[PDB]
């Protein structure tokens, strides 16, 4: 089956591992254990096609070389994580040496009322980048499948 190397990037505490754990193991880790690094494999069906997801859950600032699609995560209650997104995208473009790397902008923790980055602010950023924007919550699983599957679909269009 076709294998997809997905990389989850973003500032610390935004919910990178929470999103990955929820996708892979279907439960919410609410104890914050900062990730030195982690790497996960899961076989899924997206749009009827079977594939193997190879997911690297990175730390918040080689893995950029490997990945085929990038999940760039900020928390909607963390203004600096949203501002940090621009650094990650430029870092991805530098090592990929391309303006067209498959990636998805993810606004996590949408369950929280403590919002400082509003939905239209992030939608604007993703529009300039030419990538999709998904609001997610690792706590309630809203958008989690949508975020990773959209990244896989972005890779698909990019590959064809
Ligand atoms: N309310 C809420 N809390 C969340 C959500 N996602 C993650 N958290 C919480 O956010 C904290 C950090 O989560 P974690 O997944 O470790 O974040 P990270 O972005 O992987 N951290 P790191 O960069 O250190 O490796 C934990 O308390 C986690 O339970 C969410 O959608 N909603
Ligand atoms: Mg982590």
């Amino acid at each position: 089956m076709t294998e997809y190397k997905l990389v989850v990037v973003g500032a610390g505490g935004v919910g990178k591992s929470a999103l990955t754990i929820q996708l892979i193991q279907n439960h919410f880790v609410d104890e914050y254990d900062p990730t030195i690094e982690d790497s996960y494999r899961k076989q899924v069906v997206i749009d009827g096609e079977t594939c193997l997801l190879d997911i690297l859950d990175t730390a918040g600032q080689q893995y950029m070389r490997t990945g085929e699609g990038f999940l760039c995560v900020f928390a909607i209650n963390n203004t600096k994580s949203f501002e940090d997104i621009h650094h990650y995208r430029e870092q991805i473009k530098r090592v990929k040496d391309s303006e067209d790397v498959p990636m998805v902008l993810v606004g996590n923790k949408c369950d929280l009322p403590s919002r400082t980055v509003d939905t239209k602010q992030a939608q604007d950023l993703a529009r300039s980048y030419g990538i999709p924007f998904i609001e997610t919550s690792a706590k309630t699983r809203q958008g989690v499948d949508d975020a990773f599957y959209t990244l896989v679909r972005e890779i698909r269009k990019h590959k064809e």
